[PDB]
RNA sequence: AUGGG
RNA sequence: CCCACUC
């Protein structure tokens, strides 16, 4: 994407201008000034252009061989054009330095801040004409937008006898027109060296100042202080030629539109005969200008922007676009105060996993950043097994890893470790990866402070400067640095994502379960609904923990029943609290019992007593909380509950928010629900199917998922199954995942030995535990129903050639590997 | 509080500016410079202070005496300094007329719209300066403002010129015409000596220099420095004495205004030193610096370019106030559906509102009718608003000598206020008018929040029976009309009238619906419900609201739903409305209901169970299918002294408290909380303790300010019976003649053996100067029963009589309005 | 012929 | 000198 520039390769879109002047005495002495006007110009759209583009580096030639910018300054005007473009300060955004013959511009990105007026984009001149009250004034960028906001929302007695001289048609020599000038009048009068070019140049910043206020009379014709009509003489133009020219110029000119109907702009053009007893002597051209309904622009914006490498001005309609116009950054703070925190403690590496096995594979890398690092007091350095890959652009295989380091007093480097020097592409991919990382930094991020990237290539067995305001002065802006790391890691896949994303949604929780926690002083029997992927266990959890803290009791008497006992493990493991399978439950003595929490009502068994009627009679000696858990989607066992009957459960919530799945899990998820509902199956009531909306899972799904992995394979064999489990494990496990994140699941048990087997072989050719080992540093491989109620980052679903793809989907977070 | 002028009495703030030539020739034309500077400085502060106080007229006296404006032009300079006043339209705010030997400019109220900044006042200069690359930029007021909130919110390069220049202090010793090899920058300045006049140019040039330097980044300023050649040449001998040093800086420094949103509150520190300049090792001159460190807030080189009105005069604000006011309800939500029903914008023919009023005003005065539609006429469309008082609607002043105000609205027609007079032989009519017009105006902008341009013509009318403006003043368009009386709507609900009584009930209606469909959700949630209601939330609407969202969402008949109260009259009250059943409970007791699907129950709290078991009759009903249950409560309100059927307060799940739905007034509203924290300091026993905390004092007091409206309550006490009878007359006969009707007004006695005696003792008082049961709200006659009797049902204009205590909250509860406590 | 650097 | 309205 970027030039080749090996004289600077800097990582960002460096502008050449050409051979430029510099110096305040060298500036103010020239002969021809339209070369001086036109090297000042081409600055300022470079400027421009880079400010609406990410910002960059501007490339100019120094004609003074002995010029020095600490003697000489810049110039005069370049400043004064630098005040015209930047009013809120020009130091924030400009900066300039001299190597050697070269004078180098560095522009940083334009981003409002929160405390200013949201002005997207950077104008020189508005190009739309407004009246004040005689003069036609050439809107600002922050005039131009308020003009905008409101149609998008959407002294009279000059105005009288300026359509009194409209209306008449004869004329003799010198009226002395009564009325002066106003908002509905203005006149001019005739250039006899050139009439036609001089109008072409005249009219459009008076006629977009009628459309744009009122209306008005532009009058040719007309002297000022004798006010008297002149003309020149017929001979000179003809009126119906220069009559049908004011059309073409009129219809030219650029307009946008808020409404619908698309009119063009209403005008009327008439022309005169101005005489001198009695005899022809010359013309007087009054155009009416009605106010127009929508934005009228002269000529195209003084805007410029960045496209195919090329310094191209925007368009009126591109202009407009682009002028007018989640929990991640609620909770960046929190997460980049737990993930990545600013000490003083000399320099943590991340993530922790990618590291040791970085560091285990190679031993010497450690020992080379730290002395490559030093010195350095403090920082932070972050590894990835591709950085651009994170970023999502390329996938190098000559590179072992990329690293980089933030630190205070210091700019950001980026570290590329080769596995093969002579490669001969190592240069360009560090550059485009700084390139690519400093614009997601500040495209997704929001960082608007000033920041710059250094690539730096480095080998196993073993200079571009910037401005000083180019690095993190103190602590706050690594913070803010980091924040937006947080987010544009937050909004991609790799290791650091899952990680962070994870996070993210422990700390999603805690905040439902504290909406969720006033209904416990709103009702004491609860039908709690929940939707695929909502994560009951966690909610009930912290549920739990708030009983306790409200009802003043002790943690022995809440009782959590459950079906599976690898969730009562789970529960036992988390909770304080005493937690039991429903066997257990039943023909059980539960004599000092106050609050009772249910989850996976779905297959609780009737078969062996009524388990409903005993925990209605725990909890109604006293009136103690009977909340229940149900999902209706995830029934398995082929019995009836003991639940009364659906018209007779009340009261009840739906808990819609809490999917804390990928986005294409939750696609999968959707669209099995939709077939459910389509075709209702025995075991569910068309009444349960009624309480969930494909609309809210949408809305919650689109408020609290991340980018994940879902991929489907059919007419597989068992031998390539297992390669391929074992091959996406040896990726993961290079990009740093460790074991305990991957579970692989089978739907029949049966099948579980052999499907063990061949896996041993794959990962042989390139330890698993029970379900009860889901919080080990293993594989799982277990079932469908024996992994009821717990969950794994990476998911493995094993089954033969079917709405069953919605249990296998619950139990993974972002990585969803179906495989038949 | 206006001044006399009697040349022209307009209703806004005029201010005379003097003696002032115009013309756009005329002005080119004329010497004395020190004069086209002071008129145009004159009027420009003239319209700063204006802008900045509400509008109003700036009066001047045009000196040629053949000037006409629309010949002669207003100028090119004062058009000049109108732009650089408003960089986005002066048009809006400025409008010029010419009267005989005056120019009037008509001066709009600067109140920024929706789109632009939030730029609150006006400033021809802010005086705050910036550095920019090698410059000292003056602030425009919108970058002035991101300054402060921003301030507010806590091989060669350009950074190498402080390098070399932050040693120059360090350099005692100097030899002449040493060259200087740095240029300006950022963090440098010099400027060259003036042989004239030493002291006062260094004096005039530091302020603005040093606001900079302390504004961006700090730096210091050399004099004795040429900019051509960077010489040493400095100032003589004989003409800079030592005096000009640190300590004489210290005090034209220390003169610069300092704001600080920092408590440190530190001042400006600065240091100075003498380089003595050295031709042929001999003394020559001497060289300054001074050296500035950056602020940490922002620094003022004078006070700030900008103006108000203050004792009709107008005065310059100062740093800290001109910062002050440049950083700083469902009223407006609703306010376009209550124009729209009670301000319909139409062309059929005039409204004369409001009816009663003007019913009383047409019977008082018969030929009221003929003058109004002649004064008005010719016209076709409109809204005349009449009142006792116009200027006591705002909450100004109430006139004896007036008998009504009529305020036209019309379309292609300007505001006129008419002042109707008993007696023309009354001098002071037109003050007054003309005053009321000014409030009335300043109302409709601060409060009613109208940005539009709208004058207020006054005008004077006898029962026995000429200001220009810009056209622009007149409304355009029915957008323009609707807007105006929407900002009427506004204004009369922070007001206490007729009016704003019939508004805040309407705007109750309103509220209540919003409130009943929120309500609405928990009948797809459960099916029976423990509604706990604070005192004066309206239940019965609530009920209502709730058995017409029951038929719908279970499609049934209103046979199926049925209402359960306690007493006949509110029985009655709901039967008037709702087409399901609604019994009392003595009725639904001893009786068969095997129809019924669905129960709403009120006054739950003084159900008695002395004929039975109700709560198990209700829940074996709706326990056939599973029904809806759902029982509202008001535990404040205890009458009966009997135990109710209801289960323990511990078994009374689920619940749900509806705090919101206050729709009583302010002062009703807190002599209701008052109630509730004395109740609760001294629980009584009818009311389990339990049930004495579901209910807070912060959420009332959130309700209160975010549904409640204006009224009056007040409190008489150590009264006879005459006395009571004689100030109830009294105030039932003035409310009827400010437009009030018999329906709104209730006389309720505590003890309902003192209701006949209180009729007779009435009767002879309103005698000197037709009665109802409870039974009698739905007529158009004055209710005097007892509280017991009008339980569950309001009015808004309540007298309480009672005899020389907890029992206030019900009094309060039945009134919206008008609370009138007599004891 | 009008203001800001 | 630079910039803005401006015949
Ligand atoms: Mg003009
Ligand atoms: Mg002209
Ligand atoms: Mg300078
Ligand atoms: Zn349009
Ligand atoms: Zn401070």
């Amino acid at each position: 994407s970027l030039k080749t520039d090996t004289e600077m390769p800097y990582p960002e879109v460096i502008v050449d201008v050409g051979r430029v002047i510099f110096g305040e005495e060298n500036r103010k002495k020239m002969t021809n000034s339209c070369l001086k006007r036109s090297e000042n110009s081409r600055i300022i759209r470079a400027i421009c252009a880079l400010l609406n583009s990410g910002g960059g580096v501007i490339k100019a030639e120094i004609d003074d061989k002995t010029y020095s910018y600490q003697c000489h300054g810049l110039g005069q005007d370049l400043e004064t054009s630098f005040q015209k473009l930047l009013p809120s300060g020009s130091q924030k955004y400009l900066d300039y330095m001299q190597q050697g013959h070269n004078l180098l511009i560095f522009v940083k990105s334009w981003s409002p801040d929160v405390f200013s007026l949201p002005l997207r984009i950077c104008s020189l001149r508005s190009n739309l004409y407004r009246r004040d009250v005689t003069s036609a004034i050439n809107l600002s960028a922050s005039s131009a937008l308020e003009l905008l906001r409101e149609k998008g929302f959407r002294e009279e007695d000059m105005r009288i006898l300026a359509s009194e001289f409209f209306k008449k048609d004869k004329l003799m020599y010198k009226e002395k027109l009564n009325f002066t000038e106003s908002t509905h009048v203005e006149f001019k009068r005739f250039t006899t060296k050139k009439v036609i070019p001089r109008i072409k140049e005249m009219l459009p910043h008076y006629v977009s100042a009628f459309a744009n206020t009122q209306g008005g009379y532009v009058l040719i014709g007309v002297d000022d202080k004798s006010k008297e009509v002149v003309g020149c003489k017929w001979e000179k133009v003809n009126p119906d030629l220069l009559k049908k020219e004011i059309e073409n110029c009129i219809e030219k000119l650029p307009t946008f539109h808020f409404c619908c109907e698309k009119p063009k702009v209403n005008f009327t053009t008439k022309i005169l005969n101005v005489y001198q007893k009695d005899v022809l002597d010359g013309y007087v051209c009054v155009i009416q200008v009605e106010p127009f309904c929508c934005v009228v622009f002269a000529e195209a914006p003084d805007s410029w922007i960045m496209k195919d490498n090329s310094v191209t001005r925007l368009t009126a309609e591109q202009w407009v676009v682009m002028m007018l116009d989640i929990k991640v950054h609620k909770f960046k703070e929190a997460l980049q105060r737990h993930l990545f925190p600013v000490t003083q403690e000399e320099v943590q590496f991340k993530p922790e996993s990618l590291c040791k096995k970085l560091f285990s594979d190679h031993k010497e890398l450690e020992g080379l950043m730290k002395t490559l690092i030093h010195p350095c007091s403090q920082g932070i350095v972050i590894f990835s097994r591709s950085w651009a890959g994170d970023v999502g652009f390329r996938k190098e295989q000559n590179v072992l890893c990329d690293a980089l380091l933030i630190a205070v007093n210091s700019p950001v480097v980026l570290y590329t470790i080769l596995i093969d020097p002579n490669w001969p592409g190592g240069l360009e991919y560090a550059r485009n990866t700084a390139h690519q990382l400093k614009q997601k930094l500040q495209t997704v991020g929001g960082y608007t402070g000033k920041v710059c990237i250094i690539p730096r290539l480095i080998h196993l067995s073993s200079p571009l400067r910037y401005p000083r305001s180019y690095r993190l002065a103190d602590e706050e802006e690594m913070e803010d640095l980091l924040q937006a790391l947080v987010v544009v890691s937050l909004s991609s896949r790799s290791l650091l994502s899952d990680q962070m994303g994870c996070e993210f949604f422990n700390l999603l929780i805690m905040e439902q379960s504290q909406l969720l926690s006033e209904s416990l002083q709103k009702t004491r029997e609860l039908f709690i609904y929940c939707f695929p992927g909502v994560r009951k266990t966690a909610l009930a959890i912290k549920i739990m923990e708030k009983i306790k803290d409200l009802f003043h009791c002790k943690p022995k008497e809440i009782l959590y029943v459950c079906e599976s006992d690898s969730l009562k493990d789970f529960v036992t493991q988390q909770t304080t609290c005493q937690a039991v399978t429903r066997k257990t439950f039943m023909q059980g003595e539960f004599l000092k019992i106050k609050h009772i929490v249910m989850d996976e009502t779905e297959n609780f068994c009737s078969k062996y007593g009524n388990w409903y009627m005993k925990a209605k009679n725990i909890t109604h000696p006293h009136h103690g909380i009977l909340w229940l858990f149900l999902d209706p989607f995830q029934i398995h066992h082929a019995d009836v509950n003991g639940l009364p009957p659906p018209s007779a459960q009340f009261p009840r919530k739906t808990i819609t928010s809490g999917i804390h799945c990928a986005l294409e899990i939750a696609k999968v998820m959707k669209e099995e629900m939709k077939r459910i509902k389509e075709n209702p199956p025995s075991n569910m009531s068309p009444d349960t199917l009624a309480l969930f909306s494909e609309t809210a899972y949408e809305e919650a799904t689109c408020a609290q998922a991340l980018p994940g992995v879902c991929e489907t394979k059919t007419n597989l064999t068992t031998e390539q199954i297992a390669n391929y489990v074992a091959r996406k494990c040896h990726s993961l496990f290079q990009c740093g995942y460790l074991p305990k994140d991957i579970a692989i699941l089978c739907r029949r048990g049966e099948d579980r030995g052999r499907y063990r087997l061949a896996l041993l072989k794959a990962m042989e050719l390139i330890v698993f535990s029970p379900a009860t080992g889901v919080w080990g540093s293993h594989i799982v491989l277990d079932s469908i129903q024996q992994f009821s109620g717990l969950e794994r980052t990476v998911v493995f679903g094993l089954s033969p050639e079917e709405f069953h793809k919605l249990c296998f989907a619950s139990r993974a977070i972002k990585h969803l590997y179906l495989l038949y």
